[PDB]
């Protein structure tokens, strides 16, 4: 059915994860997407993934709103394509996270939408769980999103230029999943990494990454 996201592409029967294209409302041209299909009944559409450091996330806005990277491996969906996927109902987010040694964990939320460019971007969170801190280390009561080159945070300092990326920062905040990839026991002393606060910490640089959105009615 109207292929517009990944649980369409399951429900239509495709039950097997990797690269699908979907028709999102209103976008003139289609989309390729990372579905997961194994994670907890599947139907999951991956708007970030980080898992190498391939991929370099120290981007402006445009790369942002357009998207960067390539489905197969680490990439970056685009604020507009998140916006546009998020509009035409109502999605939850679920997060997936790996440290260096091993350990996985989620965050989920039951709702998740962003504003439009004109808003910035701006991040909704409702209805926090998962195994990844029993806080939210992404900021549930509104942050604009921020680049290098749109200073829209909290901050009377710039964010983005302090801890790399692109990303919804408040004093910077608790996360950021779009900053610098550090590999090995390099995990253990970086500042401007790929942190999620109350898992790992504001010191950890994390393994992997993966941000996925399915519908509530799913």
């Amino acid at each position: 059915g109207s292929f517009r996201d990944c649980a369409d592409v399951y429900q239509a029967g495709f039950n097997k994860s990797g690269i699908y294209t979907i028709y999102i409302n209103n976008m003139p041209e289609p989309k390729k997407v990372f579905c997961n299909m194994d994670v907890n009944g599947g139907g999951w559409t991956v708007i970030q993934h980080r898992e190498d450091g391939s991929l370099d996330f120290q981007r402006g806005w445009k790369e942002y709103k357009m998207g960067f990277g390539n489905p197969s491996g680490e990439y970056w969906l685009g604020n507009e394509f998140i916006f546009a996927i998020t509009s035409q109902r109502q999605y939850m987010l679920r997060i997936e996270l790996m440290d260096w040694e091993g350990n996985r964990a989620y965050s989920q939320y039951d709702r998740f939408h962003i504003g439009n460019e004109k808003q910035n971007y701006r991040l909704y969170l409702k209805g926090h769980t998962g195994t990844a801190g029993k806080q939210s280390s992404l900021i549930l009561h509104g942050a604009d999103f921020s680049t290098k080159d749109a200073d829209n945070d909290n901050c009377m300092c710039k964010c983005a230029l302090m801890l790399t990326g692109g990303w919804w920062f408040d004093d910077c905040g608790p996360s950021n999943l779009n900053g610098m990839f550090y590999t090995a026991g390099q995990n253990h002393g970086k500042l401007n990494g790929i942190k999620w606060h109350y898992f790992k910490g504001p010191s950890y640089s994390l393994r992997s990454t993966t941000m996925m959105i399915r519908p509530l009615d799913f």
